[PDB]
């Protein structure tokens, strides 16, 4: 049952794989991000919410004050997706998407345009590994718990 | 046979896991790095070489001109470990260690002190998945092939 997929940037396969993970969510998505700006990623997350998926996101605070960051954060909050900024770490550097409590996307890939089209990056999606995902969930939960709500 | 381990920062488990992957190499190590500065990581890589392990590294060029970067690069080259800088990408952002052609370490974790002790990070080691590793190897090889030797 468990399997792993990989994609790379600027090749294009990383972006598509990350979108595939979000598009696959039937019940939940717990996301951690540093730079949070890619319009394509935001559109996919809100499409997940519309599907009924329970989406919650915690992102780095200091690295998300740029215009593009604000546009995405506003877009996300306006959709009813619970979102928090976290400044308890010099940098909340994780780029992680936990899907349906059993799948984990991770790697170097930041959720940005530069990450999708310019930089060399790798993104992996580890499917159906419940133990790995619950561990990542504890990591997500700890960061979320000390975050600040960003609402609309 | 395939299995996955995870570690986090600043907890301490990520650093130890990354060291565990390097310490486990019996035949080869193909590494990709953005910021390349952690003394502990360098000591471990050279200990691998001394063990007879075939170690080759390609790192981002623009992000490795700081003093700590130079100290590590010099330390690494002095040990006979083939090393290259790559500037063909705005940022060679991968933080990857491919061990013995079948294991892959990856995640948000940069090979730096801040990554080990201050930032929130995650590092995963995907053990014994030959197909995943050969794919990552092609990714490593492509970046290495357009790099510039850094020697001593």
């Amino acid at each position: 049952e468990p399997s792993v997929q990989v994609g790379y940037s600027p090749e294009g396969s990383a972006r598509v794989l990350v979108l595939s993970a979000i598009d696959s969510a039937k019940t939940s998505i717990r996301m951690m991000a540093y730079s949070f700006t890619a319009p394509d990623i935001m559109k996919a997350l809100v499409a997940a919410k519309k599907r009924g998926v329970d989406v919650k996101i915690v992102i780095d605070e200091r690295g998300n004050t740029g215009r593009a960051s604000i546009a995405a954060m506003n877009y996300i909050a306006n959709s009813g997706i619970p979102l928090r900024t976290d400044s308890n770490f010099p940098i909340q550097h994780d780029k992680v998407i936990i899907v349906d409590n059993v799948t984990v996307e991770t790697g170097s890939f930041n959720f940005t345009k530069a990450a999708e089209t310019k930089n060399s990056e790798n993104a992996v999606v580890i499917w159906n590994m419940p133990k790995l995902a619950e561990s990542f969930l504890e990591h997500w939960q700890d960061r979320w718990n000390q975050g600040r709500d960003y609402r609309s």
